[PDB]
DNA sequence: AGCGTGGGCGT
DNA sequence: TACGCCCACGC
C-alpha cells in the first residue's frame, strides 16, 4: 500500500506517495527552503513559512463564530470554539 | 496561549 | 513534482 520507503538507515517510515517522501527527507538531510523575510528564519515547508509570517503582520484571519476572537491560524480557532461548551 | 512542524491529502 | 489546506501533536 505504501511502496515509497525512507532509505535511511535509522528510519523506518513508508509513505504511499513519493513526494510525501521526498517532503520527509528534509528531516535528515536538514535542507529548509523557505525563508522568512523578515527575521530570516529558514522553514521546511511553505505553508509553515506562511502562517509564521502572522507572527511578526499580526494577520489573523480565522475568527471564531461564537464570539469573533480572532486567531492566525484555523487550528487555534477550533482548539478555541471548544471553550464554549457547557 | 502562541506557534513549531510532521501527517495526510486534494489539486 | 509543487502549493497549501486541514489535522494532529508537542512544548
Ligand atoms: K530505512
Ligand atoms: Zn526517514
Ligand atoms: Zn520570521
Ligand atoms: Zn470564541
Amino acid at each position: 500500500e505504501r511502496p515509497y520507503a525512507c532509505p535511511v538507515e535509522s528510519c523506518d517510515r513508508r509513505f504511499s506517495r513519493s513526494d510525501e517522501l521526498t517532503r520527509h527527507i528534509r528531516i535528515h538531510t536538514g535542507q529548509k527552503p523557505f525563508q522568512c523575510r523578515i527575521c530570516m528564519r529558514n522553514f521546511s515547508r511553505s505553508d509553515h513559512l506562511t502562517t509564521h509570517i502572522r507572527t511578526h503582520t499580526g494577520e489573523k484571519p480565522f475568527a471564531c463564530d461564537i464570539c469573533g476572537r480572532k486567531f492566525a491560524r484555523s487550528d487555534e480557532r477550533k482548539r478555541h470554539t471548544k471553550i464554549h461548551l457547557r
